[PDB]
Order: C-alpha cells, then sequence, then structure tokens
C-alpha cells in the first residue's frame, strides 16, 4: 500500500547518504535475523521521529543491490530490471556498486543526524561496512554549486511522483523504487570563470531564473537536452532528490540520487550523458566528475518488512 | 557601540568555522585596502541576510591573532592579553595558531553556508590560506556526542553574556572579545562502554537532565570541577558557542569555541584541564583529544571597520 518515505516528499533541506556492504554471509540465519530486526528498528524510529518532530518532515529508505538481494531474502522476487551499475564501467566512470543504501531526509539536521546515527549504531560495524557517508544540504534558492537552480523540471506532487517514481500497482514489487546514486566532484575553479553564455549553453536553462533555453538555440549536448528523453511519445521522467555537499575550501559537488518506476528511465539518461546513444557527452561533464555510483531497489514498506 | 554578532545570541543550530592565514604582506598597502573592503562586505552581507531571513538569526565574526595584529592595523592598539596559543604547547596538545578566524552562526544551514561561501569567494585564495573548515551542527537536546547536554551553565541573556563575553565599556578595545577555538576528536568506542556512574563522575553532572553533582561528591578532576573556577571570589566565566561536527562512521567530536572578556578566564581553565595547576588532567580527556587550537580577538564592530 505504501512506499518508503524518500520518494514522494519534495524540497528536503538535509539528506544523509550511507552506502556500504553487508558483512553477514548467506548462511548466517541468526545474523540475518538480527539484520532484519535492525531494519524494523529503522522503520519504527522513522515513525517516532515523525511524531515528535513533524516539522522535520522526516523520510528514510533502505535499498538493496541486485548482488545482495538473494542474501537478504528468499521470499521477495528480485526486481526484474535490477543489476549492478558496474556493468556500465566500460563507458561511465566512477562506478562503485555497494550492497546497501540508507537515505535519510529532513528539514532539520539534528533529526536527520539522529536517525542516521542511531541506525548506524543499531546495525553496527560488524553488520555494515560503510564505504561512503555524505551529509547533503540544500542551498539558498535550491541551487547546485554551479549556482544553477536544481529541480525546476522535477515532477511535482504525489500523483506524478507516484507515476514516475514508484513501481505501478499490480506489478511485482509494487510501490518500490529503482534507485541510482552518484557522487559528483565539481571543478568550480574551471567553471567559475566561464562566461554566462557558456554556462547556460552547458546546462540548457538560464542561470538567474532557470528559464528553458529554446531547443533550437541550445546545444544537443546541453544537460537538459541530454536528460529530457522520451520513448513512444512518453517522457522518461525520474524523481531526483540530489543535494549539494562538501567544503567551500575543499572537495565539493552534488550527491546525485534518483528514484524511478523503471531502471531503464535512469539508465537511458546515463547512456545519453556518457556518450552511448550518439557518441556525444553531456557538456556538464567538462566541469564535474562522478566518483561513486550504485544501483539499488527500495522495496515497498510491506516488502521491506517481509524480506 | 556594539559587538560582532556571535557572542550574545544563544542556541544557534549551525556554525561554520574557517581558520587560516593571511597571505597579504605588511608592506602591501593596496592588498590591505582590498582585505578591509572584503571585511566591510562581510558586515554588509550579515545585515542583508538578517533582513531577508530573520528566521536564520544569522551572526558572524572576523577575529585576529596577536601575530597578525600589526599587519592588519597600525591604528587599533593590540588587546592587552592577546598572545599565540602555541605558547601553551608544552602542556596542551594540538596547538595550531592561525592568523584569522571567521565564525558564522545560523539556525539554517543554507544561510550559514551562503555567508561563508560568499565571504571565502570575496577574500579569495589570493588573500587567505584556509587551514580548517568545520561545519558544526546542533544535535537533538543540544547534546554533545558524549550525549551529555552541552551548555547548561553557559551564561544566559544579554546582560551576563556582555559581562563575561565582552571587554568592558570604557576599556581599550571595549565590546571586543577574546576567542579560543579548539577542535576535539572524540573516542566514543572508549566512552560508550563506561557505566553511567563513570560518565557522570567524568562530566560532573547527570546525563539525562544535566543536574549538577554536588562538588564534594564528584572527583576534583571532573569536567565541571576543572572548569568552574574563581579568583578573588569572582567566577572566571566564559561564553561558549561550541557545536558537534563530523561523520558518524568517521572522525567526529566537538568544535569548541569560547568568547570571553578576558583571555585569562579561558587560559586558567586550560591550565586546570591539562594538568598545569595541580598535575591532574580533566577526566574528559581520557575520551577526547584536541587536534587544533588558536587564540584570537574579535574587535567591536566599530574597531573592525576602523582597522
Ligand atoms: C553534476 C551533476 C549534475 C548537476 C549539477 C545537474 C544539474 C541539473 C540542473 C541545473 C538541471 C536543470 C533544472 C532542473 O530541471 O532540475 C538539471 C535537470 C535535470 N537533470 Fe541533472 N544534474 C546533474 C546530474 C544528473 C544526472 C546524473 C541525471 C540522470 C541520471 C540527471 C537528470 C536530470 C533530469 C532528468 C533533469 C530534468 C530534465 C528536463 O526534463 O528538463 N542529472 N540537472
Ligand atoms: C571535548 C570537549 C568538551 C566537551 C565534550 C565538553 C562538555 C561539557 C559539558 C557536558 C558540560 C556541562 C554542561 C554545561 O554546563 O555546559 C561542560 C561545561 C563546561 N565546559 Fe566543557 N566541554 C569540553 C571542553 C571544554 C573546554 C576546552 C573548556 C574551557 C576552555 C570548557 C569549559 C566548560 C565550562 C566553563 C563549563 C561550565 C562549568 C560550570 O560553571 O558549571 N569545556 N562542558
Ligand atoms: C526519536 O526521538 C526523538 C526524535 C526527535 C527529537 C527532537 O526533539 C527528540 C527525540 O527524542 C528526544
Ligand atoms: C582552497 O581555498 C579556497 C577555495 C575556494 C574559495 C572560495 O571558493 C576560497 C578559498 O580560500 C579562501
Ligand atoms: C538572493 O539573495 C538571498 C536569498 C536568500 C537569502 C536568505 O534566504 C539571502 C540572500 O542574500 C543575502
Ligand atoms: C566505521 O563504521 C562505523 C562506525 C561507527 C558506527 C556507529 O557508531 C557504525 C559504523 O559502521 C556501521
Amino acid at each position: 500500500s505504501m512506499a518508503q518515505s524518500t520518494v514522494l516528499p519534495m524540497h528536503c533541506l538535509y539528506g544523509i547518504f550511507l552506502e556500504g556492504n553487508l558483512k553477514i554471509q548467506k548462511n548466517d540465519q541468526e545474523g540475518l535475523k538480527k539484520f532484519k530486526d535492525n531494519i524494523k528498528k529503522f522503520t519504527l524510529e522513522l515513525d517516532e521521529i515523525d511524531k515528535i518532530s513533524p516539522q522535520s518532515r522526516i523520510g528514510g529508505a533502505i535499498c538493496f543491490s541486485s548482488d545482495i538481494w538473494d542474501t537478504v531474502t528468499k521470499k521477495i522476487s528480485k526486481p526484474k530490471e535490477l543489476k549492478s551499475v558496474n556493468t556500465l564501467s566500460s563507458y561511465m566512470p566512477g562506478t562503485s556498486q555497494r550492497d546497501i543504501l540508507i537515505h535519510i531526509i529532513s528539514d532539520r539536521m539534528d533529526t536527520c543526524f539522529k536517525l542516521a546515527q542511531d541506525t548506524m549504531r543499531n546495525f553496527g560495524e560488524d553488520q555494515l561496512d560503510i564505504k561512503q557517508e555524505i551529509h547533503g544540504f540544500r542551498r539558498v534558492e535550491e541551487r547546485d554549486l554551479t549556482d544553477f537552480i536544481d529541480g525546476t523540471e522535477n515532477p511535482d506532487g504525489d500523483e506524478l511522483r507516484t507515476q514516475y517514481g514508484l513501481v505501478a500497482a499490480g506489478q511485482p514489487n509494487e510501490f518500490g523504487s529503482y534507485v541510482f546514486t552518484q557522487r559528483y566532484v565539481h571543478n568550480l575553479k574551471k567553471w567559475y570563470p566561464e562566461p554566462l553564455s557558456v554556462q547556460q549553453d552547458t546546462v540548457g536553462r538560464t542561470k538567474k531564473d532557470s528559464i528553458e533555453i529554446p531547443r533550437d538555440k541550445r546545444p544537443i549536448t546541453s544537460h537538459v537536452s541530454r536528460t529530457d528523453l522520451s520513448e513512444n511519445g512518453k517522457d522518461l521522467k525520474i524523481v531526483r532528490q540530489s543535494l549539494p555537499y562538501g567544503q567551500i575550501t575543499g572537495e565539493k559537488g552534488l550527491m546525485f540520487i534518483a528514484y524511478a518506476c523503471s531502471l531503464h528511465n535512469i539508465e537511458k539518461q546515463l547512456q545519453s550523458m556518457f556518450g552511448q546513444l550518439d557518441g556525444k557527452h553531456d557538456l556538464l561533464l567538462k566541469y564535474t566528475t562522478p566518483v561513486t555510483g550504485s544501483f539499488y531497489f527500495a522495496p515497498s514498506k510491506k516488502e521491506l518488512l517481509e524480506l
């Protein structure tokens, strides 16, 4: 009946991203029982935080890779499109498929961090080998560190975000979501001196107001031209929850994350951006570099608790 | 005349700490004029953020070391007590005296970060060599990562925080503040297994409600017994603005910062904690370690603009 709580809500101010590998082996029934109790604790603490701090608009999801699926469940069918993002390594840099993603969103860092910290203490280092912990935060005017607004054409509202973000009702794994994460490191030393016309050509929208540059006036390699894709007259939209991260005086960029009803909607955009559809690359990739990457599936709340 | 805006306000949810060295040489008059124009831009942007985002309760201060004082001004007398923290290196680990501190506080990360980033871009790499950038955040119930409440006996309200936090009216450098920063790295694996009785003996207050343990029933090396000091019947109080920082699965701790009307109020507590008064160390130092340290002076708003 219900999805996990990171897909439909919009405009979170904070996000914590924990990605890593499961240390419990396939035959360890007691370890897997403890693992699933820690999953239940996560869902219970989400509800408790929502009750105590409604202003947080808290959300959270636990998501699983195709390689770990048969370790964590023998009951739930593996989502039919799920595969390792490492299969894209021949053309997309930075792939680093992990077993598990925990994504937590909030309008307050204190409750975002509380849920993240309590969850990591529950699972513990003996269950999860955490490879990446990212503290994302929204900036003024929802701008990415390129200083373009990020989110203008993100689908709005529960109806469209259910349509594009969640597996359809009646289908196997209904109300789950395919998930893609990818940490980008921005080269702002290179980007900042670029003329405004170059920056707008690169993105495909105007910088101040995020007005779309007419298709016939912007490069086919502009970011918007690379990612605004359709098949059979139907748009391949996705639900993005990306946030800025990092140090002003150090490494910084965009922690990209997308949720989708079909992995194909995400993968086709990756083929477009990274040169597999027409041999051409996204202009944005001259200024930013992906350094991690993973595909997951976030089960419905029911299937999460029935693994 | 008024102070810079990080001393009197309480209970900030976010703080950014930027510490580093001045690249402008004492002979470079045009570079120093540009440096002071960037100081002016900082004060103006604080006012503008305050107007646009009253909910941020924005605050900020630029602070100067004794070593850099006569580079940045030949007009304002050097504060009488200002000295390098490296003079404490014989007994206090982690000293790392820098020329400049910029401390920004907010109840929203987006405006905290906007002011910090805009300021760093104004000064630029040509003027500042940043050695440390810390993103502090308040946790639930204002608890330090030891999970004790941090702030119970901090002076409350404008009157007491002016008395203890700011140089007294009529004195040289009136309404400025002596500043001490010190980044701690916590060893929570050593702390978590201690029984509550040991944790409470270590701090000197109860954990759940921060009730003071009577002085004759706690060790003289408890943190409260080390820092609740007096001379001549006057309490050596300070104004703390410390915040947690760091990664759940990595390095984390407390970004300590104190403001005081007199550097001696801070230094006597450091002598106490680090064994220099009676040969005994603060019990808290079994569980956390300072890895940076600096003394500065935050001028009054008037003296900041008249450097
Ligand atoms: C450095 C990384 C990236 C940055 C800075 C970035 C930034 C942006 C910006 C500024 C926009 C325009 C405003 C908007 O409609 O949201 C945008 C649009 C979009 N981005 Fe990205 N993006 C990045 C990576 C990605 C990736 C990896 C994907 C796909 C997997 C993606 C998918 C999209 C989509 C679907 C749109 C909306 C296109 C439309 O229908 O008009 N982006 N991005
Ligand atoms: C890891 C570093 C530290 C931690 C976790 C820590 C934590 C705490 C806690 C839990 C309290 C009790 C609640 C309160 O009244 O605020 C406290 C009190 C205090 N701390 Fe610290 N503290 C640290 C470092 C320092 C340092 C370096 C100083 C001095 C330079 C300092 C000065 C004080 C003072 C003055 C008090 C109030 C004592 C009183 O009058 O009752 N602390 N600290
Ligand atoms: C789940 O417990 C909490 C969640 C959020 C807050 C914020 O006040 C406090 C909580 O426990 C004290
Ligand atoms: C590495 O030092 C810096 C990097 C970036 C900025 C502003 O974008 C400022 C820096 O130092 C002042
Ligand atoms: C566009 O400039 C601003 C927008 C929002 C804020 C705080 O929300 C501050 C701004 O400029 C200081
Ligand atoms: C290094 O990995 C961890 C460190 C600390 C915690 C919770 O305290 C969890 C970790 O991994 C799950």
